[PDB]
């Protein structure tokens, strides 16, 4: 069921980083990982939260649709596309952190802890400040569990509406060509050691569709182009895309 392909450890080392990438081939039902306890060792979540998050959000209707616009709050920070009005699909674009704070208090402590029980979501463990604890709270994913949550968001099985899983996986739209579709978050965790740069989501084509999952050692940001050039490497070796 699960093969170990350390030879993918080169895509790694050759950048003086390491990580994990774990594939799903979803007509096979087999998995595929260059480093099985990596696979899961559980980290934040950090900005791969975003999924979750906006599910909860449009299901209770906090958030109404894909077109409803969060006003930026007038405060000036240091990622500069967040200094502007977003709605969904843009805040998950550029992770769009003060936004998805904002969801998480109006969503609030119970109604987040149950829904993310339902979801089976990591450790489903929420400890920590309502408005940050994907940063630097108690909560905790492997990229294992990553795939099984993903799964579920594809096939609508979450135990949310049909339409809130809809709006999500549009929202998760990265790139698409003749060839393939990625819909996928990244995620950056910076505040509790190690620092580590996520990227999760699935590639759809004509006739099957790979779930991964990785992360990766990322001491500064200069890296976190890294996640996607290293996984599409891996899929690129696998013969997954071209
Ligand atoms: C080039 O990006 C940076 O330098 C930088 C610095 C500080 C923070 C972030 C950030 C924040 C949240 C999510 C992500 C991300 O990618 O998933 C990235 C980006
Ligand atoms: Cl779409």
């Amino acid at each position: 069921e699960w093969q170990e392909n350390k030879s993918w450890n080169a895509h790694f080392t050759e950048h003086k980083s390491q990580g994990v990438v774990v594939l799903w081939n979803e007509n096979k039902q087999q998995g595929f990982t260059n480093n099985l306890k990596r696979a899961n060792q559980a980290f934040l979540p950090a900005s791969t939260f975003k999924i979750p998050n906006s599910l909860i959000a449009l299901d209770l209707g906090v958030v109404k649709d894909e077109h409803q616009v969060f006003k930026w709050d007038g405060q000036t920070r240091d990622i500069a596309t967040w200094n502007r009005d977003h709605n969904l699909i843009t805040a998950m674009k550029y992770s769009v952190v003060p936004v998805y704070q904002e969801f998480a208090r109006q969503i609030g402590e119970a109604r987040m802890s149950k829904m993310l029980h339902a979801f089976d979501y990591g450790n489903e463990d929420i400890s920590g400040n309502v408005d940050s604890f994907w940063l630097d709270g108690g909560i905790r994913i492997s990229a294992t569990e990553q795939i099984s949550f993903l799964r579920k968001l594809y096939h609508n099985k979450l135990h949310v509406s049909e339409r809130s899983q809809r709006i999500v996986k549009q929202a998760m739209l990265t790139e698409a060509n003749g060839d393939y579709i990625i819909r996928a978050k990244t995620g950056y965790s910076t505040r509790i050691e190690p620092k580590i740069g996520w990227w999760v989501g699935w590639v759809e084509l004509d006739d099957n569709v790979w779930f991964f999952a990785m992360n990766m050692d990322m001491p500064t940001s200069d890296g976190l182009g890294l996640r996607q050039a290293i996984t599409k490497e891996v899929l690129k070796q696998e013969k997954i895309i071209p």
